[PDB]
């Protein structure tokens, strides 16, 4: 019984998710916050 299956779960969910996931990283972007140059490193 072959039948259309794009109707059903439909790719463009797949691309939404990434969407939110990158979402996700910018925030945690902000969290880390850049090192200060003027510490140095051990």
């Amino acid at each position: 019984s072959a039948d259309d299956d794009n109707f059903l779960v439909p790719i463009a969910v797949g691309a939404a998710l990434a969407g939110v996931l990158i979402l996700v990283l910018l925030a945690y972007f902000i969290g880390l916050k850049h090192h200060h140059a003027g510490y140095e490193q051990f």
